[PDB]
């Protein structure tokens, strides 16, 4: 029972709005940003996600236009967007209908450390992998995404894809060009972020996707805080103060205030022992104060850390093979050709 | 039940050092900022918090300076203060002696809330009232809280006393002079420390004080969100996008961004029904873009939402007399010196 039936322009085809019928139509997530539907399409029976905003008809969609340009297999794929609403309102609604992933990185952890357990270290490579894969991906573009967190990483369990979504606060950054600086969320900010700069870079991405890591490693949020000033502490007890030289590489109408002068924590007794030193290594690449020295997302690709996905042997857990990972395209690899030596290996080519 | 007996400079006493004893002493709170014990004083029984923290050792500590300026009957007390060491150490550590009290807003707000149902209305005024008071006279001294919020609003659940504390976030503020624009926390800040100002001024506290009387009336806080984009979503939706010269007023760097274009929801609409128009016409002027729109500590204690607190048979649900209201000193009443013809009422003159 209950078939929907709207009038749809495919996401990357030609402006060209077919009917697109659906059913089994569910509320899955509420919020500010507005509201997402689960439904199952009525012709190949694939499951799909249906983000619902509001419309500003000054200009365009932000989200749409990011979405309609990205193809890329760890990034959600916009398969439909279109108008609505006939009820009682007399405003226009976006629909974005996107390909459905049941489970989240946030769940996955949030199991684990409930159950005072680790997630393998096979999984966080796999997951950490794909997720610079998306953000080299979105980054060639000069997109930003500027909330990555474990709840817009999505997971599939069996074959262990994550896909970036979530691009209702990404922007295509221009150099020169303000950006708002309270994007970004709760445990994921970037120092820069967290000291109000108007003119960061993708550069916040990499920190973000340090402090996944992170807490993937230690089954809790590295940098916690309900504020600034308790998330800076949390930073400084493991970064270190900030020099002056850092400071105004972050913003440079910070460097006269007074901070907590507290020497570095070394890295290693951050994490437990046993954690792989790799990962370690790779963490403190990601998470550094100056926001030009952090990696691009493929240099971390590439770190000795993902080694083992890069072993012709290496399973799943499950004993299926890993997901498809070496399949880069030339724009993937714009940043830096000379990676791809090391990114794709002997085996398939 | 191990005694401790040390040397210790007296809050805001004479600088005569003196030695203090006290005992039960027991962790009650970790752990970012340092340690929290409670303890009971030898001599007169009388339980203390000791927040203990890092001291840095180049140059006197902010907090210190501030509590031992202070002293109002809603603000918590610097009692003590004595340095020490701690864990490791090298390190020295600062520690302040307070007043106990055992109940927070926050704990408070939350027991109705788990229990759906609204704290009454008495309470709301006389935990606003209180906070408001607290405020007018931090300010006088040019001092802004800069972390107002239920848990560091603490209350003897008996006698409804309300003491504002943990100073930790506090300073001085001086035209001219930047501050971090990162304090204050989650659903209670102002919008121009979303936007990032470092030049705000003391009504930021009114702004998170807004948050805090909107939570209470609400039962759940009125600005929530995980990031800036969320919670500024969740302020436009009730005030509206913000005007060109209402941006600029906040942080003139904003003023041309792309905001999302959505006219306010009535004020009548935000709060249930039967929630009292006094309580909504005193939030409309508390949560103001324009930061030097919104009213000062002492006009919001002058506010018609708090004339029950002026009535002279007004009694708390449990029978008991209001708590003091109405003793206010010059310092208190600096702002607008007049006022105080509204505040202490005829009763409590004569
Ligand atoms: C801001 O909007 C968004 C935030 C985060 C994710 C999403 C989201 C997406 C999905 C969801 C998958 N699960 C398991 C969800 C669970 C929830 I709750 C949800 F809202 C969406 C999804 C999904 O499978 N594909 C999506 O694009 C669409 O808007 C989101
Ligand atoms: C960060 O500093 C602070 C944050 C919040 C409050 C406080 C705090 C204080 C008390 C506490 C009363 N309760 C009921 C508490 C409960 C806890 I947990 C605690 F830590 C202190 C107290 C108190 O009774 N007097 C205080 O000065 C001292 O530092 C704090």
């Amino acid at each position: 029972s209950k078939v929907t039936t709207v009038v749809a322009t495919p996401g990357q085809g030609p402006d060209r709005p077919q009917e697109v019928s659906y059913t089994d139509t569910k509320v899955i997530g509420n919020g500010s940003f507005g509201v997402v539907y689960q439904a199952k399409l009525c012709d190949s029976g694939e499951l799909v996600a249906i983000k619902k905003v509001l419309q500003d008809k000054r200009f365009k969609n932000r989200e749409l236009q990011i979405m309609r340009k990205l193809d890329h297999c760890n990034i959600v794929r916009l398969r439909y967007f279109f108008y609505s609403s006939g009820e009682k309102k007399d405003e226009v609604y976006l629909n974005l209908v996107l390909d459905y992933v049941p489970e989240t990185v946030y769940r996955v952890a949030r199991h684990y450390s409930r159950a005072k357990q680790t997630l393998p270290v096979i999984y966080v490579k796999l997951y950490m992998y794909q997720l610079f894969r998306s953000l080299a991906y979105i980054h060639s573009f000069g997109i930003c995404h500027r909330d990555i967190k474990p709840q817009n990483l999505l997971l599939d369990p069996d074959t262990a894809v994550l896909k970036l979504c979530d691009f209702g606060s990404a922007k295509q950054l221009v150099r020169g060009e303000p950006n708002v600086s309270y994007i970004c969320s709760r445990y994921y900010r970037a120092p820069e972020l967290i000291f109000g700069a108007t003119d960061y870079t993708s550069s916040i991405d990499v920190w973000s996707a340090g402090c996944v890591l992170a807490e993937l490693l230690l089954g809790q949020p590295i940098f916690p805080g309900d504020s600034g000033v308790d998330q800076l502490v949390e930073i400084i007890k493991v970064l270190g103060t900030p020099t002056r030289e850092q400071i105004r590489e972050m913003n440079p109408n910070y460097t006269e205030f007074k901070f907590p002068q507290i020497k570095a924590h070394p890295w290693t007794k951050v994490f437990r022992p046993r954690t792989p030193p790799e990962a370690i290594a790779l963490c403190s690449r990601l998470l550094e104060y100056t926001p030009t020295a952090r990696l691009t997302p493929l240099e971390a690709c590439a770190h000795s850390f993902f080694d083992e996905l890069r072993d012709p042997n290496v399973k799943l857990p499950n004993g299926r093979d890993t997901p498809a990972l070496f399949n880069f395209t030339t724009q993937e690899l714009s940043s830096n050709p000379p990676l791809a030596t090391i990114l794709i290996p002997p085996h398939a080519r």
